[PDB]
């Protein structure tokens, strides 16, 4: 897996987890530390579904400019898992690109209170914890509130990847991350509803670092619930 040692900052990588799906990893530098950022890429017949953004206008036109290099299929659709720049920022790109961005109404509301980038599509059918719905070859989950109260998870069943982006933690990282916008009171019981959900799943992509299997869930709660205490 990559690693910001192979990936220089304003850089993407991108890893074959099976047929047809791709993490996206990225370097990010910020507040004087670097390090990778991962999304999803999942083909859909001939076309893609991208998860996240690259963090920016910039990593985001070399995310599509890789995607094109490594893949040559087109993104055609893309979500935000959650409404901070890191996940919508290089929207503006994607749209200007012919992606169709979307975002449920929690996350583009959310975006616009922020001045971030904005979705053009809405995802609906996911305000409530507990909600999925079925997105072309993944699965969208909101879990309840984790890292944010709008935070997504998305499954691709055909390949048991769960990606549950800044809900579930490295093991790697064994503090709290930024919580500012977190809910940490709910953030374990939305951690066991994605379980409850994907108890199969295989590969899980943490939004940053080094994918495990299901224990990076449980790692997750440990680390909130250190925090919260
Ligand atoms: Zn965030
Ligand atoms: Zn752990």
């Amino acid at each position: 897996y990559p690693t910001v040692s192979e990936i220089p900052v304003g850089e993407v990588r991108l890893y074959q987890i099976a047929d047809g799906v791709w993490s996206h990893i990225a370097t990010q530098s910020f507040d004087g530390a670097v390090y990778p950022s991962n999304g999803l890429i999942v083909r859909d017949g001939d076309e893609l579904l991208l998860i996240d953004t690259a963090w920016g206008a910039k990593n985001t036109a070399a995310l599509l400019a890789e995607i094109e290099k490594q893949i040559g299929l087109p993104v055609t659709r893309a979500v935000s898992t959650h409404f901070h720049d890191d996940r919508v920022g290089g929207v503006d790109v994607l749209r200007a690109a012919g992606v169709a961005t979307y975002a449920s109404p929690s996350t583009r509301r959310l975006a616009e209170v922020e001045g971030n980038e904005i979705p053009t599509h809405s995802l609906e059918g996911l305000s409530s914890s507990g909600d999925a719905v079925r997105f072309g070859p993944v699965e969208l989950f909101y879990p309840g509130a984790a890292h944010s109260t709008d935070n997504l998870v998305v499954y691709v069943p055909s390949a048991s990847v769960l990606y549950g982006g800044c809900a579930i933690y490295e093991l790697s990282r064994t503090s709290a991350g930024n919580v500012a916008d977190a809910d940490l009171a709910e953030w374990p019981t939305s951690i066991e509803r994605i379980q409850q959900r994907y108890p199969e799943a295989q590969f899980v992509i943490p939004g940053h670092g080094l994918p495990g299997g299901l224990d990076l869930l449980k790692h997750t709660t440990n680390v909130v619930k250190a925090h919260t205490n």
